């Protein structure tokens, strides 16, 4: 087993954050550590100055090879900063390792007894780009072999390698301190989940097993990689149009550019309702049947597929390549024409999903420029349900994301 080599595994059991490896590390929480808030084995490090202090059974340290794995999610606030922040500290008497954030990079440092160090560095920010990892969960794995290399993997893919043969002795520290410096800036925060240390250098194959197990392939994700939830506000976007929001216009839905180009939190968020009597606020899972609701001008509506296609000459007679616009309906209920299934994009761990309808004909939701009003030449960016979608299953136009208001991404506070 991969887990046979775990010498530390921080997990939430019976409500507390403990070591479950079998080695019984001391695990002490200080200040405002929120644990188990997004994912079971998560914890939050903020400018509260909260800390987690781990003390290993020293005998574990009786040095050739190791791996450290965990997921991390770093606020926009912290990411945008040019400064360096130590996040996990295991250096004492000059030597050990640490994990830092610096200028939108994550950095792993290994330091010898002369204070000489080597590092692995990855630019997760990419200038706060929407295609980068700012405030998104990503999976980190660092492997070390003291006679060779240390290697940095992100989401199961090797990114960087560093020779460490020039280092002299490293004296490992039985203490590991998680946390950043206290600060008045309340929006500086990050989260870690599933923190593990292994006494071997994990192979690429084993790293990918850990990654796929911990990503929770069952669970649809929001834009940040949190679990998607029922009854929760999201700015629903098509992959191709992150700067557009959903609006009703002349009895259909269209995608309109938000006035401030720089903002993720736009207008008209939707909520997702279970068609299958699932628990309130519960996680949305691959294959779930759902409805979309929208509060608009002080009235609650559900989204439904149009009965007839966008092309008037087709009437009710379309058989192939049928394209249906969407509209709002104020009558709320489990109407089949407004029930959709949400699925994960097969073999893609992207924080996106596809949405299908099985009402009368099999359709898939996508966005593109159409003439969506039956009796009009006018163009619009339009979310539509289309038939015969086999050749579109890999098109980014078929991918949807759901942006929640998340404390790691603050806009006009």
């Amino acid at each position: 087993s991969i887990n046979d080599s775990k010498i530390l595994s921080l997990q939430n059991k019976k409500n507390a954050l403990v070591d479950t490896s079998g080695y019984n590390a001391e695990v002490r929480l200080e200040g405002d550590v929120q644990v188990n808030t997004i994912y079971t084995n998560d914890f939050k490090l903020s400018s509260s100055g909260d800390k987690i202090i781990v003390n290993l059974n020293n005998n574990i340290l009786y040095y050739e090879n190791s791996s450290v794995s965990f997921w991390i999610k770093i606020s926009k606030d912290l990411t945008n900063s040019h400064n360096e922040y130590t996040i996990i500290n295991s250096i004492k008497q000059n030597s050990g390792w640490k994990l830092c954030i610096r200028n939108g990079n994550i950095e792993w440092i290994l330091q010898d007894i002369n204070r000489k160090y080597k590092s692995l560095i990855f630019d997760y920010s990419e200038s706060l780009s929407h295609t980068g990892y700012t405030n998104k969960w990503f999976f980190v794995t660092i492997t070390n072999n003291i006679m060779g290399y240390m290697k940095l993997y992100i989401n199961g893919e090797l990114k960087q390698s560093e020779r460490i043969e020039d280092l002299d002795e490293v004296k490992l520290d039985k203490t590991i301190v998680f946390g950043i410096d206290e600060n008045i800036d309340e929006n500086q925060m990050l989260w870690i989940r599933d923190f593990n240390i292994f006494s071997k250098e994990l192979s690429n194959e084993d790293i990918n097993i850990v990654y796929e197990g911990q990503i929770l392939r069952n669970v649809i994700k929001d834009y940040w990689g949190n679990p998607l939830k029922f009854d929760t506000e999201y700015y629903m976007i098509n992959y191709n149009y992150i700067d557009r929001y959903i609006a009703p216009k002349n009895n259909i839905l269209v995608l309109v550019q938000y006035s401030d180009i720089s903002k993720l939190y736009t207008k008209n968020p939707i909520t997702i309702k279970s068609a299958a009597n699932k628990n309130p606020y519960s996680r949305i899972l691959n294959g779930d049947d759902i409805m979309f609701h929208m509060l608009y001008d002080s009235r609650e509506y559900m989204i439904i597929r149009d009965t007839d296609t966008i092309y008037a000459t087709q009437g009710g007679q379309c058989s192939k390549n049928c394209v249906y616009a969407l509209k709002l309906q104020s009558n709320l209920g489990n109407y089949g024409i407004g029930i959709f299934s949400i699925k994960n994009i097969v073999s893609q761990n992207k924080y996106c999903s596809q949405i299908f309808s099985s009402f009368m004909k099999n359709t898939m939701l996508l966005a593109d420029i159409y003439k969506p009003w039956r009796f009009s030449f006018e163009n619009a960016y339009t979310p539509v349900a289309v038939t015969n979608y086999e050749t579109k299953l890999l098109s980014t136009s078929s991918f949807w994301k759901f942006i929640s208001r998340d404390p790691g991404w603050v806009e006009h506070h």
